[PDB]
This record gives C-alpha cells, structure tokens and sequence, in this order.
C-alpha cells in the first residue's frame, strides 16, 4: 500500500499508523508532514534524506508565505543544478516526530480527542529514524541514496546511518557528536526547566487553553541562541554598546540583549514550547553506542561512506566531536572543517561551504548508487 | 576613634553613611561586612585586599559553621605560611556592595524600615571599589600593599588600580577582560530575566513576603555554572551518564542534570535572588575605558605592578581577555598562564596555582 509525494514544496501528510518507541510505549495513528523537491527516478535510486534540526521544519528552501512562518532553513541549498540538484535527485525533508509543523507532536490531538501535551510519550533519535523510515515506506521508498543534516539533524542522519548501512548509501553528518555530551545535557535540560517553570505550562497540557508558556521558551531561547554563536563574532557585532537611545547604568538594554530579546520573540511566533521540551529530551538521548556497546563499537561497525564537517567556531557541538567521529566510521576518509566565525549556526549560515560537502557527498551517493544492486 | 578590625576571622559590620554612585543616585546608611586575618602593622601598610566573585562573601578562609552557610571560598590562601601570609601581611575582605551576606543590597532594610527591594539602585564595579575603600577608611587604612581578585574579583581589582593607582603597590587581576564582552552580557542580562519571568519576583519587592523567585534564581545557575565549567571536564565528569539507577528514556535524569539541580538548590539555601540580579547588572557593565577615552587609554595610563592570569580553559572569560589585559597595563610582564581543565571555576579550583600568582604579587608589592 502506498501514497503519492505532494506536488513538489507542497506538505504532504503521511498516515504510518501505530508507531513503537525504543522504551517500548505504543504511540497510535502518527502523521509526518513531508515536503519534496525533484522528481522521484523510475528505480527510487535517488532519494536524498534532508533532516532538520531543533527549530527547523520540512520546509528546506523557498520563500515564506502559503502557510510557512519562514523561508527554507537551507534556502538556495536545493533546486535545479544547486548542491542538492534535483534535476537528478528527489529531496524529501519531513517534520520530525515531536514536531509541531504538520507531523505528530504534543499539540497533536490523542485519540481521546484532547491534545497529547503530559501524555507525548519520551522520545529519542531512534524513534525519530523509525517514524521518518516509514513515512518513506508508505511512499514505496524503502533504500535512501543519502542522509544530510546538521546538528538534531546530524544526529538524525547518523543513527539512520548506523541503524540501516544496508539500505542508505551515503551520509552528510555535520555539527553534532557520536552522542550528546554533559554540556549539551546541561544546556538542554536547563533549558526544558525554564519551560516548565513558566505557569502557564500547565504540566504540558497548556494546548487549546488560551495560555503557553512563551515567557519560558523565550528565555530557553536565549541561552540556546548564544551556545549557536561565535563568541568572538558576538563580540564584534555588539560588544557592549547600548540598544539605541537606552543608557544600561540607568536599566536600559545592551544591544546584545534586545537582539536576544528579538530572537526568543521571533521564536515564539512559530513555534510549540511542547515541541521545544520533546525535541531538547531527545537530543539528550542521543547515542549511537547505546545498547551497542558504546560509540567506538557502533561507529567501527558502521560501513557507510559518509561525509563529516565541523565548524571551528562551534561552542556547543565541538571540533573534537566531529574530529572523533571521522576517526571512528571507516567510511569516513576524513574531517572536512568549515572555517567559519557563526559557531554552531554556520551549517545554516555558510550555504556556499556547506553546499561543497553536500555536492561532494552526493557525488559519492551517485558512484555508490549506481554500484549497489538490491531489490 | 576609628571602628576597630574585627577579631580574626569574625565578621565585623563598617557602617559608611551615604554613598554617591556613578550614575548619580545617592544610597544612604550604607553598612559593609569585613572579615580579616593576621595583624594590621604599626604603619597600617601591610593589607592585602581580597576581592570576591559573584557569589562569594567576606569569607575567604576557614570552615563551614558558626555563622557560615559554606567554607571559604579561597580556603587556605590566606593564613600562617599561605601564599597571603598573615604573619605579614593582614587579609581583608569585604561582601561587596549589593551583596547578602552583611553588606547593603535589595535584602537590606532601607531607611523606611521596608527592604531596598526594587528601590535598590543600579550599581557598578567602580561603586564596589568606591564602598570598600571606605570601609578601609573608617577602620583608619587609606592606602593597601595589594589588590588581588578573580572574575567580579578581576573586575573589581582592575577598576581599583585603574581609580586608584597612587593606593595600591600591586595587584593580581585574574580571570577578567578590560570590558564585559557580548557573550557574557548574553548570559548575565537573560540570568537576569529568568529570574525576573519567575512570577515570585513580584518586582523585586519579594523580601518578606514568603514567596522568592528562587525557581528562576535556580535556573539562572544552572545556566552560569555551565560557563564557569571546562567543556572536556564536564564531559569527562559525567559524560551522558545517568544519575544513580534513574533512566533517562522514562524521565529519570542525567548525571549533569542532578549535578545542575544540586547546584541551583545548594545557592538557593545561601544567596537572594535580588543580590543575583544587581550584581550580575555590574558585571555587564564592567568596562574600565568608560568616560576614560576607552579600554586602550585607561590601561595603558595605569603605572601599577600587575600580575594578569588567565585558565586555558576558560569559556567565559576567554583567554584572549587577560593576553589583551596583559599586553595594555604597562606594569604587566606577560600573561601568567593557569593551565587547568577546570574552566572560569579553574581561578577558584586551582588553589596551589594561584597561591603562586598570589606570592609574585605580593613579592612586587615589597
Ligand atoms: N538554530 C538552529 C540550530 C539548532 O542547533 C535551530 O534553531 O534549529
Ligand atoms: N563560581 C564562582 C565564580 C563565578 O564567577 C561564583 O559563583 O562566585
């Protein structure tokens, strides 16, 4: 049984029905919104897996509007002859599980007709391959050419590489480690709790109330923001000059400050603070070395052919992560590193570097592709 | 007469009378908390001024009890044969202006009897400098062999021999830039609005009323504590690990998590969320080139000897801060490089290695 891709930047819903979490709890009819740039080939052979990371959505390149909040995360990356040319592959990004951009998430109603919110199962990266593996399966696609993605979507892609070698030929992983470490714990559950200390959380059930705890997600926002930013390149930009005609010695705002002002504000605009504690829980979650061992045994098993950049800013997802990961997949000739002053954010930002590591990546994918012969 | 020292290690209370702050405002029946340790000289020369961070106290030696929520927060680098030796030298400090631990801040009663709470003025590093001098002044000491300080500390020594060159021998500023950087505004200004979203805030007029935003407080932390840590050590410590037999796929925590939640628990029973905010204020306003024709000028018209050190691993004040420091102060001979794991905490972890920078400044202050 299978269903269509939508017309191509349209959303598509894919129904995958009952869907079972690593820890084992069932969760019902899931949906996952899914969006697609080129043509699918006769064999499927061409199928380049785009998974975003913590805020973003299927929604890889084009303009707002038509029901999008923002222009493509990646826009420019994907199109006719660009880095992802898909005038020979078919781009498919869905929304991640937990999301709250078309696919099942918190805010999604439960079958007893009120939103899941306190009932959303914990859910995992794993969990989050899983849903996105049978979104394709109710597609007729059951063998990705690659998985490309940065950070949440670096984990993404590389679970789905280490979990399916079989059935995935190459992989982009940029911006992320083999598993979360203490720091990207500590940001993050530091993070859910100014979420839940907000009164208007409500134990998670806040959806359909009239009240949600933004307050807390703005300021989760700012704390996130700044780990995804170049400490020296913020320092530049601001410094410690005053938001216009304000005087800070007398509590007026630094222009550093009304600037994260702007961007929890911007966030709370479009996104779900359920989605924000569900999707920050599962990044905590991430490691490929559990209950294989260890991630020195998952990598070493992995035979994948697989791309892995770091950028040398990068606070929050270290070099020396991305550096550990190239020495460990043997498929992995070795660490391309994109010089940028953006931190963390640079996968999103330097679309010309990123754009090389993605061209070279698929060039792989096609040589492998057309020397793979599978049913 | 002047007010006497406290006997050693007591908590003597140096009540000052108004005090005029740089942004104009006036605080009146202004108190500071001193403690002390070994002998002021006939001469009243031999004080070594002690500077402490954002959430330390006048408590810089000794143990827990007796009126001490914790421990010295430099426990051991003050006494008989310690790098400040008090057989020569006297070891004093202040809790800084805005603090909670004996000196005027939000929690103090004003003088309509009501806690300063909101009515608390904003205050800057130089305002800290300007109250402590004037406790030394009223316990009859108008000159200090040395300054020594790290992070708020640095920032508070910096501004002291920058001020005030023709009053100090020598100094040790550790762990600090010339200028809050944008990074650390970042952090600080949203520690300061996680405890202001926190609905016990009430204002900031909290005290007395049975609710604090100490859940903000805790949060804010959490937050802080991140940056005062190595990012290798951390992992190092705690990896993903999780807490006990707790498991993390059904809500139970991580390590790092319960570590982050004991850290904001353990502030909570010691340190006001009022004193939280207004110091963290002057921490984004630290800049020594403000009204001075900026950072360059007013180091480089600074004639003090100057110890400058720095930890490698330092995510919030980055070392680039104290080479910048090291390089400007004309009575700096080069950056004295901390090599630690231990992150921005590595000025307060790394006893022995400071004990070190502590003796050079006080062999350059004679
Ligand atoms: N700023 C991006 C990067 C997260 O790592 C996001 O919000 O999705
Ligand atoms: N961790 C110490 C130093 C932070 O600058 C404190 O809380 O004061």
């Amino acid at each position: 049984a299978t269903v269509p891709l939508p017309a191509e930047g349209e959303i598509g819903l894919v129904h995958i029905g009952a869907l079972t979490l690593e820890n084992g709890t069932v969760l019902p009819d899931v949906t996952i919104a899914v969006q697609r740039w080129g043509e699918l080939a006769p064999d499927r052979g061409n199928v380049v897996m785009v998974l975003h990371a913590l805020t973003g959505d299927s929604h890889v390149t084009g303009p707002a509007g038509d029901g999008h909040p923002t222009a493509g995360w990646w826009d420019g990356v994907a199109g006719p002859g660009a880095p992802i040319d898909t005038d020979h592959w078919c781009a498919i990004a869905t929304n991640v599980l937990g999301g709250c951009r078309g696919s099942t998430g918190p805010g999604s109603l439960a079958p007893d007709g009120k939103p899941w919110g306190s009932r959303f199962p914990q859910i995992t990266i794993r969990d989050q391959v899983a849903a996105d593996r049978a979104a394709l399966a109710a597609l007729g696609i059951t063998e990705v050419a690659a998985v490309v993605g940065g950070s949440m979507g670096g984990a993404r892609a590389l679970e789905w590489l280490v979990t399916h070698p079989d059935d995935v030929r190459a992989g982009l992983v940029l911006a992320v480690g083999a598993r979360a470490t203490a720091d990207q714990i500590g940001t993050q559950s530091t993070q859910v709790a100014a979420i839940k200390a907000d009164p208007d959380w409500q134990g998670g059930d806040y959806h359909g109330t009239g009240r949600a705890p933004t307050e807390g997600m703005e300021i989760a926002r700012r704390f996130a923001h700044l780990t995804y930013r170049g400490e020296e390149e913020l320092d530049d930009r601001f410094a410690n000059t005053p938001q216009d005609d304000e005087d800070p010695l007398t509590g007026g705002r630094y222009a550093v400050q009304s600037y994260l002002e702007y961007q929890g504000g911007k966030l709370a605009r479009r996104f779900d603070p359920g989605t924000y504690v569900v999707l920050s829980d599962a990044l905590s979650s991430h490691d490929v070395g559990r209950g294989r061992g260890g991630v020195e045994a998952a990598l070493r098993s992995c035979p994948v052919p697989v791309v892995v950049g770091g950028i040398t800013s990068d606070r929050l997802y270290p070099i020396r992560l991305q550096q550990e990961l190239a020495e460990l997949l043997p498929g992995c000739q070795g660490l391309d590193v994109v010089d940028s002053i953006y931190g963390h954010d640079g996968f999103l930002v330097e679309t010309e570097l990123v754009g090389k590591l993605i061209r070279r990546t698929l060039e792989l994918a096609q040589r492998l592709e057309h020397h793979h012969h599978h049913h």
